[PDB]
C-alpha cells in the first residue's frame, strides 16, 4: 500500500502546514499538522472545553461506527513552544491520502492551551516521531506511521514541503519525480525518539563552507530553524542591522534588508535554503523589523531543523529497521 497526501501551509508565512485526514465511518475529515518532533495523533473533540474551540473542526466519536473507547488511556503532552493539550482515546479507523490503518489510536483532547485555541486552521496533530515519545498511559500507542509500515511498500515516508506553496507527504514510495540530483542518506539516532541525525556544516551566503557537526532533529512541526549560537551569529552578522532581541524573542533585520542564503551539509552534500525562505515578516503589523527565520537553540537543549531547512529539500525519513534520513535538493 501507498498513500499521498497535499500539505497546505496555513498562512502568508507557513508558519505550520495542514494536511487533511479521514477519521472514522463515515469519514470525518480534519486538517492535522503532521509533526515529525512528536508521536501522538490528537484531535479536537466533541470532548474538548467548549471555551477552548474557536473554529477549528472537531471529531466526534459518537458519529463514527468504527469508534471505540480505549478504556482507561489517557494522554497529556506538552511541545517545546510551552503549549499542551490532554484528554483521553479512542481506536478508529484513520486514512491519509489514501492509505488506511484500522484501529489507530486517536487521541481525544479534553483541554487544549491557548495556541491551540488560537489556530482555528489546526483540528490537531499527527506525530510521526518514534512510537517511545507516545504519550497514552497506561499502555502506550503506535504512531500512524508504524501501524502502517508492515502494509507499506516500502517503510518510509517523505516530505516535501513547499515555500509559500502547497506540498505533499507520501507514504510508501519515493516520488522519483519530485526531487534532482541524487538522495544523500545519513545516519538516525532514536535515542531521544526523534529523527535524529547529525549535519556535517554550513554556509552563509557565498561564503566558505565550515565543516563542523551539528547534531539536531528533523522537525515538520517546527516552524524555524533552531541552531547553535555561534552558527546563528555568523548569519545574522551578514545582514546590516540585523541583532538579537530580547523583547521580540529572537534575531531580528530590517524589513529593507536582501537576506543570505544559508546552506546546510548532508554528509558530502550541500541543501541550499534561499535568504527568501528565512524572512518570517513584520514583527508586528506594519513594523519595519522583521522576524529572522534562523534562531538560536541555546536554551532549548536541541538545534532543530524546522520547516525552513526542510522545505528547501525533498526528505525521506526511512523507517527500515536501522532508520536513516534522505535529504535531495528539488
Ligand atoms: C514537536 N514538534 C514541534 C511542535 C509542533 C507543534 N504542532 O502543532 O505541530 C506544536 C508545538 C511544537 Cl513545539
Amino acid at each position: 500500500s501507498t498513500g499521498s497526501a497535499t500539505t497546505t501551509p496555513i498562512d502568508s508565512l507557513d508558519d505550520a502546514y495542514i494536511t487533511p485526514v479521514q477519521i472514522g465511518t463515515p469519514a470525518q475529515t480534519l486538517n492535522l499538522d503532521f509533526d515529525t518532533g512528536s508521536s501522538d495523533l490528537w484531535v479536537f473533540s466533541s470532548e474538548t472545553t467548549a471555551s477552548e474551540v474557536d473554529g477549528q473542526t472537531i471529531y466526534t466519536p459518537s458519529k463514527s461506527t468504527t469508534a471505540k473507547l480505549l478504556s482507561g488511556a489517557t494522554w497529556s503532552i506538552s511541545y517545546g513552544d510551552g503549549s499542551s493539550s490532554s484528554g483521553d482515546v479512542y481506536t478508529d479507523t484513520v486514512s491519509v491520502g489514501g492509505l488506511t490503518v484500522t484501529g489507530q489510536a486517536v487521541e481525544s483532547a479534553k483541554k487544549v492551551s491557548s495556541s491551540f485555541t488560537e489556530d482555528s486552521t489546526i483540528d490537531g496533530l499527527l506525530g510521526l516521531a518514534f512510537s517511545t515519545l507516545n504519550t497514552v498511559s497506561p499502555t502506550q500507542q503506535k504512531t500512524f506511521f508504524d501501524n502502517a509500515k508492515a502494509s507499506l511498500d516500502s517503510p518510509v515516508f517523505t516530505a516535501d514541503l513547499g515555500y509559500h506553496a502547497p506540498g505533499t507527504y507520501n507514504f510508501g514510495f519515493i516520488d522519483t519525480t519530485a526531487y534532482t540530483g541524487s538522495i544523500t542518506y545519513t545516519a538516525v539516532s532514536t535515542k531521544q525518539g526523534f529523527w535524529e541525525w547529525t549535519s556535517t556544516g554550513y554556509a552563509v551566503g557565498s561564503g566558505t563552507f565550515k565543516s563542523t557537526s551539528i547534531d539536531g532533529i528533523a522537525d515538520t512541526g517546527t516552524t524555524l530553524l533552531y541552531l547553535p549560537a555561534t552558527v546563528v551569529s555568523a548569519y545574522w552578522a551578514q545582514v546590516s542591522g540585523a541583532k538579537s532581541s530580547s523583547s521580540v524573542g529572537g534575531y531580528v533585520f530590517p524589513c529593507s534588508a536582501t537576506l543570505p542564503s544559508f546552506t546546510f551539509g548532508v554528509g558530502s552534500a550541500r541543501i541550499v535554503i534561499p535568504g527568501d525562505y528565512i524572512d518570517f515578516g513584520p514583527i508586528s503589523t506594519g513594523s519595519s523589523s522583521c522576524f529572522g527565520g534562523i534562531q538560536s537553540s541555546a536554551g532549548i537543549g536541541i538545534n532543530i531543523f524546522g520547516d525552513v531547512a526542510l522545505k528547501a529539500a525533498f526528505v525521506v525519513f526511512n523507517g527500515a529497521t536501522t532508520p536513516t534520513l534522505g535529504f535531495a535538493s528539488k
